[PDB]
C-alpha cells in the first residue's frame, strides 16, 4: 500500500537516517539537487505527500485529509513499515508542520528536525505576525477555483522569490500537476493549522532555516520558532531569498543540511 502509493524511495546508506519531506506544490523531485550531498553519508528516505501531483489523485480522501494529523499518520506508517527506529527529518513548509506534529507523537523516532520555509501559523493573530489576513486568503481561494492555471502562474515566481528562471519553471511544472481541487483543499488545510500551542511539546533539537525573504514566512517567524520550540533550537541563515531554497539555491542549502545532519 503506502510505500507504493506515496512513491517511497530509500537511497544512500548509513546509520544516520534522514527523511526528506516536500512542501506544497512540489514532490520529492524538489530534493534532487541537494540529494547527492547526503547519500554518501546517510540513508535517505524520500516520499511524496498524498496531495502531490505525482501521486494518483484518486487516493486523496478529502474527509481524511482535513487536517495535518492524517499526513502525520502516513509519515509514521512509512517509517514503521521500513522498520526505522530513529531518524532526522527535513521538512519544507507544510512538511515542517507535519514534522513538528510527528516529533510530538513519536519523540523516540525523531532525533532532529530541520525546518525549511516553516511557520506554525500563517494567519495573523493578536500580536502574532503570520503574514496573511482572512480577506486575502479568501481571494486566494477564489482565484484558485476560478482559474487555477492563472493562479499557479502568478504564484510560482513569487514563491521562488529570486529571479531564477529554471527554479520558476521547475516549481511551475509540479504546481500545474496538482489536481486543482486537491490544491485548494491543501491550501485551506494549511491556513487553518495553528501549531503555536504545541511547539513546547517538541523534544527534538531543531534547525530552522531562514532565507532573507519568504513571501509566506515573515522574518520574525524564525525567532518565534526558536523561542517556543521545546528542544534545542538554532536558526541558520542562507544568504539568498525565497521560499524554495532547495530549488533556487540547492548548493547553499546542502551546506546547512550537511552540518545539521552531522550528529544527532
Amino acid at each position: 500500500k503506502l510505500l507504493q502509493i506515496l512513491n517511497v524511495r530509500v537511497v544512500g546508506s548509513g546509520e544516520r537516517v534522514v527523511v526528506l519531506s516536500h512542501g506544497f506544490g512540489t514532490d520529492q523531485s524538489a530534493w534532487s539537487r541537494v540529494l547527492p550531498y547526503l547519500t554518501r553519508d546517510h540513508r535517505v528516505v524520500l516520499y511524496d505527500l498524498v496531495c502531490a501531483g505525482s501521486v494518483n489523485p484518486d487516493h486523496f480522501d478529502f474527509r481524511r485529509y482535513d487536517n495535518l494529523d492524517a499526513y502525520v499518520d502516513d509519515l509514521l506508517a512509512i517509517l514503521d513499515a521500513l522498520r526505522i527506529p530513529r531518524c532526522a527529518f527535513v521538512g519544507h513548509s507544510v512538511s515542517a508542520m507535519i514534522g513538528i506534529l510527528a516529533s510530538i507523537r513519536r519523540p523516540d523516532l525523531f532525533a532532529k528536525l530541520v525546518l525549511i520555509g516553516a511557520s506554525p501559523r500563517f494567519l495573523n493573530d493578536s500580536d502574532y505576525h503570520g503574514g496573511f489576513e482572512l480577506e486575502e486568503i479568501q481571494q486566494v481561494f477564489d482565484a484558485m477555483g476560478a482559474n487555477y492555471s492563472a493562479w499557479a502562474t502568478g504564484y510560482a515566481p513569487l514563491a521562488v522569490g529570486a529571479d531564477v528562471p529554471a527554479a520558476v519553471q521547475e516549481f511551475s511544472r509540479t504546481l500545474f500537476n496538482m489536481r486543482p481541487d486537491i490544491s485548494l483543499h491543501v491550501c485551506q488545510t494549511v491556513f487553518k493549522t495553528d501549531l503555536r500551542g504545541v511547539l513546547g511539546m517538541v523534544r527534538a533539537p531543531c534547525v530552522v532555516v531562514q532565507t532573507t525573504r519568504d513571501v509566506s514566512v515573515p522574518a520574525s517567524v524564525a525567532a518565534y520558532l526558536k523561542a517556543h520550540l521545546g528542544g534545542r533550537t538554532t536558526v541558520e541563515f542562507l544568504q539568498t531569498e525565497g521560499h524554495l531554497p532547495h530549488l533556487s539555491a540547492p548548493s547553499l542549502l546542502a551546506q546547512v543540511l550537511r552540518r545539521a545532519l552531522a550528529r544527532y
